[PDB]
């Protein structure tokens, strides 16, 4: 559950995550 929120901050570190 709360899957919609936590797949969001995968999003936010891919961004500059590498």
């Amino acid at each position: 559950a709360l899957d919609k929120l936590k797949e969001f901050g995968n999003t936010l570190e891919d961004k500059a995550r590498e």
